[PDB]
């Protein structure tokens, strides 16, 4: 069976939704029995996003294999069942980068090192390489068409076109359609001269998406078509909607994935789509309702919170609670003290770096350990829950992580080999990607994983210091996982509360709508638990 | 006093603004004390507006020298006080045609005619022509820039900055900036390229007006103006307001004018927008509300009524009462009946052309002359007016126009070549025209003078031949022309307020001065409301 | 006194003649007492021209302080007196590399990394770091407008032109103006279609040079004015010339440097073209004519040997020799042998790399020291005339350079570290840029440059086996010139012949027409006395 590749690319405006729209597809056709997959291509000079704020593109998502990639993937991943890798993501810095290695070590022989076409064959092989083996491959571009930063990755996928042949290549292109209100109508015109930008790039698109606030009515479709040079049945509306998981029966409805088919030659059958409406039946019909307040450093950009958003909603669907997420800034905690806390059925502190906000979520862990009030913390989160109760349980006045006062008196929080004492004596590497974790015989997370053993994905470098451990533990605190080696801490659980657990993994990048996630589910139900038994 | 341009332009999407916009501008620049005049060129083939239907391009605004035009013309002249005529609009069908004309006679002496220089040259001298004697020439260009047809207009200007010189010419850009709820942000990506598009055509524009349905934060209009090499304080923000009276005053506050004065190198005393100002009081402070009705045929696209709407609303100001307007299909009342007419505190029946709906517009005119609601019947309106009376008070059975049934007994309305009687016995107009008031009159009074002046386009008069026995059955004749004496005004004198006459009043009514009859008709309808 | 930068680029086609056209304008510049200098940027990916083939883009040409740049920089220096550094040419390659440096350890605090603005301020930077305290500064900008590798510089000087202002900065755009046979004229559609695209990328030419192989009549410059928002009097024209030298006056003739001083603000004289009208002079009145063999590996792009060609050129002017340089594969000598060399007046074996066509050099060394024809080897052309001499007078059988078999018995010429005796025995990092050389008091060369110290470029790294010397110039070879310290050989002469020098640094690189060269003007002296000899 031969690949073929959907290049997906957008215009107009950026935020189109390209990521959402080609993830959607992607589940359309999985559902047709296809082996599918999706890729991102970043324009960024970043090598890999590993190094950009969480306030820049949002959330830095991590792959099993321990990549660091654009939150893009972790919509390809809660669409498609796949499993993205570093293979699904790459940026023009690591374009760049690995061709510039290879030029300095005189592997051009000579050659004048161009961007056509020793740029561009580097951007085909790595788009190669991530279809490897699939029958569809969904290649989103990032950028939008005209401006300079896609330019190569436009005349990449261009050269394969022509490589690979029309029977095995599409290119689907988003653009905006405007509503005017002094008209009454939606305008078509940015997208004609969209689409005259992509034809003088030198290609021609196939397939329209259509991104309005509402639907695009058929007069304005057919206009489309008769100034882009595509026949009216690919020229698909994609409305706001109110909830993503319509997405795949909205485009279904149109023929989308019918003409895909048609055009790469596959019989399929028809896309089975119970899945997604047994999801979109859960969460429009919520048996209850929750809030939850969520309390870090960068609630001005959500997406900065993306994969957690979306696991608390999971969780929402799998216990018919429909969750209110209040964003906190950690930081108006030390301003304005707990206060700002008052009215929440659960909390949840997320991950992060730097000092700024951190003592606002030290205080946060404590309130809700002290009032009962379920409290989930990842990463940072579980960090500033060791410190809340250390100082605050084990009476280690001060406790903190070497991360923000390196040189403090009980360092519980620390990097391995900085690890000591309140002595100073000691004993005689970012943690990335999926990992084995042993879970404590009597834990509740034991209990929710319900297997002894659970792969969760990391990203920290801070571990708990297994020197100042014995005296938490004997405070009350509990170990509920380890590692396979070393036996470092990977969650802690207060057992004299009604829900408390923390971790260092991420479990938000392994949540799913379909499957939903043991932990989130758990933190819901008891936030339901907590908010029925105050009413 | 050399002439000054500056070129109106729009990217990204029509429908954006730029008729007001300009109008707007040249708003306050008048109100600087400049001479200024503003001119439309559109990129439609139609000779003029003429043979367009008004579900078109909407209403065909009409001139004081009797052109007919775009209904920009009407923006133009309801925001400055200089006066349009035919060279304040021109179409590319009009330049064709004067080209391809001097072409088959020979005056191009054997030249291959071509789109450069010979179209363009055509349009810069009518460009030229709308301009001469003007301080501030408003050029305002049709279509959106990125669009095959409107070419020769950008080629032709691009041309006429480099001879003027560009101390004398500015180029204003208007964009769209849309929302994204996904992001909580207004984007500036379409602004690049539209500038883009417009500098390869040869054209860097020197200001940029941002359209959006919010303001343009800083941060955004900086971005814009380093990606379009203009200067920040030239990025001027126009976001959907509550009130085109504000337009002025939104641009004021941000310097725009101040910007074009010293490009221009003028000295003007600082805009003075006190009149604006006190229209944007009185329409934001109505003491009373009315519903009016607006009876006929287009109202599937309101434009179709673009200065009938205005000059109610200028209706409202002058009596301080807020009107709404129900746009009501005549063809209804011919379906469902007077029961539609339920619940107005007046009637207005405006023109139109065709019988499709008329009989629903003569129903229309009845029940309000019998329920004593008020009424202003404008051109097909006043002749449905007469229509109704000699046809139910007259006893004229089946009484018409000869436009709908031209052999009826009883043509009251009637060219004037058709002009007959009830036996068969017998013995187009444009522009502004004179119109004689008769001296004891509901309008010689709302009009405060003898004489007044009004603009006309019809071809249907009222049939003289049938005039002396409607009059003898009660009607009364309120105006008429100069010569032929043609009866201009009818008034049914036993009515609280009912006026209807054969030019439109609307072409004449601005927010600032307001309109007599408009004004008198409004306040009719707050009277009668109260009554209720 | 306000720095002002003349930008230029070029449209339609490439091989325009932008380095000479910049070259030449700086030349008026020059003698209007105007302190001007010129850069170079080139879209290619290599970091710098080092890994780049001399079949490339031509030869490596290298500055005082030891820069391999690009070979307009030869041109730079052929027209104005100032010096060239690293300062004056960059790459895309380096521009990426320095960025991605700065990425991977931090510096950028998070940012997401992008064309616009971290490429785009990157190239401003090396941008002013290279105009630095001149009056005016010409930057050429490589490629052609239009294309994608270039428009970050394109979009980089775009935005330097609005923050500097229009009061000190000018676009100058070359284009082609094609003659049509059929027609009879020349067009300035590609001048006006190339000008909206500069255009559409925010750029407005100010001046425009026309380049075409006749002169550009008025009436399509005033079209090309007409069509391009620019006054008649900046649309130049540039045709074909015979003579380089000319290119200052044809532009000085057409006001070009006058319509650049008056925008930006200069008073300075009246241009000064004396020198150049002098070199002009020179070269259109020879005495008598020579012919020169080039003998390398390269000659199928003589561009590789660009400086070399050129030096020659200058040789001949300052003896009134018209020199007809003819171009011959090294490699035909190994095949059709010695016959192909029969009827020079002298032998010029410019330097390279590699094996293949080296055999045919040393032959071409051997013949020339046999039948007494004047030679000049430069860098290889130096070495396989030591290589020659040791095979065939000192009788070391099969001698050569470890370069090319890295273990024969007499490896004469070897890296430094490399060095090793016949026996095996041995004593108890490429060479760039400005060396001194201390010349040998009865040496030829140390009458010709008349001075017992000189300063000459360096690009290489094999050397002159010290421990194989003694035993040739016991044969009767003599060494010239060495370095400063660890005396390596920088030259050798045969003194049983008219006219035989060799040497390793690239002298080439300071020969100029208006100041000539010591070694190049006696070799062409050589070369006629010799012609006159056999006449
Ligand atoms: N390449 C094109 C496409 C359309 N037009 C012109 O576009 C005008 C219509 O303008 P507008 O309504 O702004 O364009 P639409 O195509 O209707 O797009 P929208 O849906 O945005 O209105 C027509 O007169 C037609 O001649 C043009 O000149 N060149
Ligand atoms: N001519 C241009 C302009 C911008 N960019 C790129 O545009 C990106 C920003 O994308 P986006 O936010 O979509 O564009 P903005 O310029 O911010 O415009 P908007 O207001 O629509 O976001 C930057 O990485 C920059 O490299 C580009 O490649 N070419
Ligand atoms: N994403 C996070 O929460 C990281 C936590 C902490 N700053 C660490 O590096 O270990
Ligand atoms: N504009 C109009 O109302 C036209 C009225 C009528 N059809 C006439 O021609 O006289
Ligand atoms: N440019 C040259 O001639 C180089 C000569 C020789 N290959 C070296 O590296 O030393
Ligand atoms: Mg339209
Ligand atoms: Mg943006
Ligand atoms: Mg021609």
């Amino acid at each position: 069976m031969t690949t073929n590749y959907i290049f997906v690319t957008g215009g107009v405006v950026s935020s189109l939704g390209k990521g959402i729209a080609a993830a959607s597809l992607a589940a359309i056709l999985e559902a047709r029995g296809l082996n599918v997959t999706i890729m991102k291509l970043d324009p960024y000079i970043n090598v890999d996003p590993g190094t950009m704020s969480p306030i820049q593109h949002g959330e830095v998502f991590v792959t099993e294999d321990g990549a660091e990639t654009d939150l893009d993937l972790g919509h390809y991943e809660r669409f498609i069942r796949t499993k993205m890798s570093r293979r699904n993501n790459f940026t023009t810095g690591r374009i760049y980068s690995d061709v510039l290695r290879k030029e300095r070590r005189g592997d051009y022989l000579g050659a004048t090192v161009q961007v056509i076409p020793h740029i561009t064959n580097a951007i085909k092989e790595r788009v190669l390489e991530g279809g490897e083996g699939h029958d569809v491959v969904l290649v989103e571009i990032g950028g939008t068409v005209g401006d300079i930063e896609s330019l190569p990755f436009l005349e990449a996928i261009r050269q394969m076109a022509v490589e690979i042949g029309r029977e095995h290549t599409l290119f689907m292109h988003l653009t905006l359609v405007p509503y005017m209100a002094a008209s009454g109508e939606v305008k078509t015109k940015p997208t004609q001269h969209s689409v005259k930008e992509l034809l003088s790039i030198g290609i021609q698109p196939d397939i329209l998406i259509c991104r309005s606030d509402r639907a695009v009515p058929a007069n304005e479709r057919a206009k489309i078509a008769l100034f882009c040079n595509v026949p009216e049945k690919a020229v698909i509306s994609l409305k706001d909607v109110d909830s993503i998981y319509k997405i795949p029966g909205l485009l279904k409805s149109q023929g989308l994935d019918d003409y895909i088919c048609k055009r790469f030659s596959l019989n399929a059958p028809e896309a089975n789509l119970s899945e997604w409406e047994q999801v979109i039946f859960e969460e429009a019909n919520p048996v209850s309702e929750v809030t939850i307040g969520m309390v870090g450093k960068y609630i001005e950009l959500p997406d900065a919170y993306k994969s957690v958003i979306e696991a608390l909603k999971h969780g929402g669907l799998k216990n018919r609670v429909s969750v209110n997420i209040k964003l906190i800034d950690s930081q108006d905690v030390e301003t304005r003290g707990v206060e700002i806390l008052k009215g929440l059925d659960a909390i949840l502190v997320p991950g992060g770096f730097g000092y700024r906000g951190v003592e606002g979520m030290i205080t946060t862990a404590r309130f809700a350990r002290e009032n009962n009030i379920p409290y989930l913390g990842i990463c940072l989160g579980m960090q500033v829950a060791l410190i809340d109760y250390a100082r605050h349980v084990a009476n280690m006045e001060n406790a903190n992580s070497t991360e923000f006062v390196p040189d403090c008196k009980y360092p519980v929080v620390a990097l391995i080999t900085e690890w000591r004492d309140e002595n100073g004596n000691v004993e005689v590497t970012m943690r990335l990607g999926a990992q084995q974790c042993q879970l404590v015989d009597d834990s509740l997370v034991r209990q929710l994983y319900n297997a002894p053993t659970i792969v969760e994905r990391h990203r920290h470098r801070y571990e708990v210091n297994n020197m100042l451990l014995k005296q938490i533990e004997d405070a009350g605190l509990r170990v509920a996982g380890r590692s396979g080696d070393d036996q470092l801490v990977e969650i802690i659980e207060v057992p004299n509360h009604p829900w408390f657990v923390a971790c260092q993994f991420h479990p938000e990048f392994t949540s799913t709508p379909r499957d939903g996630h043991p932990l989130f589910a758990g933190f819901v139900k008891a936030a339901s638990e907590f908010q029925k038994r105050q009413a």
